[PDB]
């Protein structure tokens, strides 16, 4: 029993984290085979960052300007290039600890594990979701840039996030490993903000199913609803629309508990309209939307 | 900025997890140098569990009755002994991935990382606290016994918890790595139940300090309190007493934020009296008691967002 926000075991990723220094900036890089990936903003000073011409800044640097440290050992950079907003530093040594991996771009609503690192050294691991507004609610201090997010899908690590910056509201923005930002953000000092966010409906439903599986049932009721009427309510409470795809994706959880999706939707309607009346669900007083259906299934089955 | 329940990186522990089988029972073990530690109940049948005589069950086993699998490789058991409620299986091979480590027995209120494992293979990692009633609020299915809890301060792993069982309320009980149970629990199917739990006051305070460090002051007030009046009130909400040790331990968080401990105590009093009135603190609508002072200092900036 029990239900906890749970990260993937981080060991396969820990063996890929390195320190990258350029001038007076130190941040983290990801060392896979003979390439180290890191945010291209590592080459910028404060002044550069106001209006950077990355092409022009990079051509002025030599290989030997990039100091890359894997634990105690220096790696030698033998090439550098840019792909979108990430820098690729070719090094002389292949990482002997490179796991089987892929670069994937995730969708809003999907969760992943973050390995927070400072000076190329892993510090902590937690679970995040890509918010509808394409930010993440992370925990990152200065020096954390280049930390990555990942899922593990067999023995294969799927890297999906590299950290680039913090927005004024204290939430976080970054790229996929091909260097494309999640969201309408840029790696320069200009005014940028998180857009208004919404709640990830399908995930709240998943969590309601988790709660039932774990014996927390007080919010169930005799009523059912339709997709259209439910989505009228969702819109009103700043919830993402529920689609037929979401209903399909919730099928396994529905079958296991005997609660049809639209039956659970009637519970959620009531919670949104009436609140919780001083009660909690899985120890929370708010509705939790950072567990996916697959997250719930994985934790309430035991896959390893 | 931000604030999250954050576990230690699990890789140093992942390289120590193995599968142990005895008869039809499979669970997890912890492979350090040439010893595999696991719960002694691996030798029991379900019938045995009502009144097991572990000494008598164990004397009937040979080395070769214990099957230990490290990933793909079988290890050879060459010795066994029981210490308290753990079995130590001596094996032929030293773990080449053994980290620097020690065993520590923790106190109620201390937090640690759990690596939940099934069939000797890691499944996930999360943060837990030793509750005042000596249970943990974990996430564990059948097959999870032998999963361990740890901290990693510097490069040294401190093992503090091995999982043994689930209590009827759905909370979890286990031992230190010397095989002593936390709490009055036994590895026996009896009527045993977790005592009524309380909130870990010092940790709630720590978290209030975290919220200040991160730029939130709405819950502060102009009042102060004596330690004794605070404790008189707190006990009426099922909060653990705050001791002078706890006040000492909160000193650095007090210095960084400019808010005296007993002034933060007054804020908590008011929060308990009033609740939150639709507001959140660090994204929670409840008061959070699973972050220690040390946890807050580790995660938060040393510069308060004033
Ligand atoms: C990542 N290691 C990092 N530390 C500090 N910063 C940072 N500080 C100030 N401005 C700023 N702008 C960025 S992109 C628009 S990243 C950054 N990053
Ligand atoms: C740990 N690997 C595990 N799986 C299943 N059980 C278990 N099941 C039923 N009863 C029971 N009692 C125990 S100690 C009193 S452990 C256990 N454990
Ligand atoms: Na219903």
């Amino acid at each position: 029993s029990g239900f906890r926000k749970m990260a993937f075991p981080s060991g396969k990723v820990e063996g890929c984290m390195v320190q990258v220094t350029c001038g007076t900036t130190t941040l983290n890089g990801l060392w896979l085979d003979d390439v180290v990936y890191c945010p291209r903003h590592v080459i910028c000073t404060s002044e550069d960052m106001l209006n950077p011409n990355y092409e022009d800044l990079l051509i002025r640097k030599s290989n030997h300007n990039f100091l890359v440290q894997a634990g105690n050992v220096q790696l030698r950079v033998i090439g550098h290039s840019m792909q979108n907003c990430v820098l690729k530093l070719k090094v002389d040594t292949a990482n002997p600890k490179t796991p089987k991996y892929k670069f994937v771009r995730i969708q809003p609503g999907q969760t992943f594990s973050v390995l927070a690192c400072y000076n190329g050294s892993p510090s902590g691991v937690y679970q995040c979701a890509m918010r509808p507004n394409f930010t993440i609610k992370g925990s990152f201090l200065n020096g954390s840039c280049g930390s990555v997010g990942f899922n593990i899908d067999y023995d294969c690590v799927s890297f999906c996030y590299m950290h680039h910056m913090e927005l004024p509201t204290g939430v976080h923005a970054g790229t996929d490993l091909e260097g494309n930002f999640y969201g309408p953000f840029v790696d320069r000092q200009t005014a940028q903000a998180a857009g208004t966010d919404t709640t990830i409906t399908v995930n709240v439903l998943a969590w309601l199913y988790a709660a039932v599986i774990n014996g927390d049932r007080w919010f169930l009721n005799r009523f059912t609803t339709t997709l259209n009427d439910f989505n009228l309510v969702a819109m009103k409470y700043n919830y993402e629309p529920l689609t037929q795809d979401h209903v399909d994706i919730l099928g396994p959880l529905s079958a296991q508990t005997g609660i049809a999706v639209l039956d659970m939707c009637a519970s959620l309607k009531e919670l949104l309209q009436n609140g919780m009346n001083g009660r909690t669900i899985l120890g929370s007083a708010l509705l939790e939307d950072e567990f996916t259906p697959f997250d719930v299934v994985r934790q309430c089955s035991g896959v390893t």
